[PDB]
C-alpha cells in the first residue's frame, strides 16, 4: 500500500496484541475523535470488510474507516472496557442478574441483526464484548470467513467436529457459554486443546449421538471411540440461575445446530420478560 494515510492519527497507547493483530487507542489529529485502531491485501477480504462497514447497529462496534497504507488499519468507535475485565472486577460479588440479563438481551439483539444479513461473528468471547458507562454492550472484532494461543472455550461442537460450512448457531453457542460464565464466575468449558474442549463439553452435556444430534456420527472429526459420558443436570451446571435462565441456556447449548435456538427466538424467551437496562459500576 501507499504512504502517509495514517498521518491523521496519533497513537495514544497500545491496547493489546494477539492473533487478531494489534489494537491501539488513537486520536484523529484533525477531528479530535478518539478511536480504536486495529492493525493487521486480498479482495475476498476487502469486500467482506466493506460489507461490515454497512452493518451498523447500536450493539455492534461501529467500523468507522478502513485504511490500507504493508498494513491494513481498521478504525473503530472506541469503548472504555471489555466484558472480561468487568467480569474480573466483579468477581467478588458477581455481576447482578439484571445487568447480566440486559447484556445478554443486547448481544442477542446485535446477533439477531448480524444473522438476518447472514453475517457470522465466529469468535465471540468476553474479550471482544465492549461496554460503556451507559449500560450498552457491543460486539467487536468480527471473524472473517478466511482471515497468544486462540482460546477454544467458546467454540461450538460442530466446529470442533470438523464442520466446514457452519451456521449462525455457532454464535449462539459462544454466547450461551459467556452467559453461563457471567452467572457462575467460572468459564463453562475451559479447554486447552481441541480434544480437551470437546471432551469437557461431552462430560457436562453428554456424549452426543444420533438421538440428540442426527448426523453427528458422520461428521468429519467424529470418532466412534469417543468415550460415552452421561449428561449432567443443568441445576448443577449454572447454580443459582433461575429456571427461565436455565431453560434459555439449555436451548442455546443444544448440540444439533438445527435445534439450537436462534437469536430472534431467544429474544422472545420468558427469561427476558422483566429485562431492564441497568447502569454498570465502571471505574475507568
Ligand atoms: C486476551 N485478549 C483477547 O482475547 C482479545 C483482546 C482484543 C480483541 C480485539 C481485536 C480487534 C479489534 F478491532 C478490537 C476492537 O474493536 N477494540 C475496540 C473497539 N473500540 N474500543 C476497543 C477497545 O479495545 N477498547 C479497550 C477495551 C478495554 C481496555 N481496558 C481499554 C480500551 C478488539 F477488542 C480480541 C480478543
Amino acid at each position: 500500500g501507499p504512504l502517509g494515510s495514517m498521518e491523521n492519527f496519533q497513537k495514544v497507547e497500545k491496547i493489546g496484541e494477539g492473533t487478531y493483530g494489534v489494537v491501539y487507542k488513537a486520536r484523529n489529529k484533525l477531528t479530535g475523535e478518539v478511536v480504536a485502531l486495529k492493525k493487521i491485501v486480498p479482495s475476498t477480504a476487502i469486500r467482506e470488510i466493506s460489507l461490515l462497514k454497512e452493518l451498523n447497529h447500536p450493539n455492534i462496534v461501529k467500523l468507522l474507516d478502513v485504511i490500507h497504507t504493508n498494513k491494513l488499519y481498521l478504525v473503530f468507535e472506541f469503548l472504555h472496557q471489555d466484558l472480561k475485565k468487568f467480569m474480573d472486577a466483579s468477581a467478588l460479588t458477581g455481576i447482578p442478574l439484571p445487568l447480566i440479563k440486559s447484556y445478554l438481551f443486547q448481544l442477542l439483539q446485535g446477533l439477531a441483526f448480524c444473522h438476518s444479513h447472514r453475517v457470522l461473528h465466529r469468535d465471540l468471547k468476553p474479550q471482544n464484548l465492549l461496554i460503556n458507562t451507559e449500560g450498552a454492550i457491543k460486539l467487536a472484532d468480527f471473524g472473517l470467513a478466511r482471515a497468544e494461543v486462540v482460546t477454544l472455550w467458546y467454540r461450538a461442537p460442530e466446529i470442533l467436529l470438523g464442520c466446514k460450512y457452519y451456521s449462525t448457531a455457532v454464535d449462539i453457542w459462544s454466547l450461551g457459554c459467556i452467559f453461563a460464565e457471567m452467572v457462575t464466575r467460572r468459564a463453562l468449558f475451559p479447554g486447552d486443546s481441541e480434544i480437551d474442549q470437546l471432551f469437557r463439553i461431552f462430560r457436562t452435556l453428554g456424549t452426543p449421538d444420533e438421538v440428540v444430534w442426527p448426523g453427528v456420527t458422520s461428521m468429519p472429526d467424529y470418532k466412534p471411540s469417543f468415550p460415552k459420558w452421561a449428561r449432567q443436570d443443568f441445576s448443577k451446571v449454572v447454580p443459582p440461575l433461575d429456571e427461565d435462565g436455565r431453560s434459555l441456556l439449555s436451548q442455546m447449548l443444544h448440540y444439533d445446530p438445527n435445534k439450537r435456538i436462534s437469536a430472534k427466538a431467544a429474544l422472545a424467551h420468558p427469561f427476558f420478560q422483566d429485562v431492564t437496562k441497568p447502569v454498570p459500576h465502571l471505574r475507568l
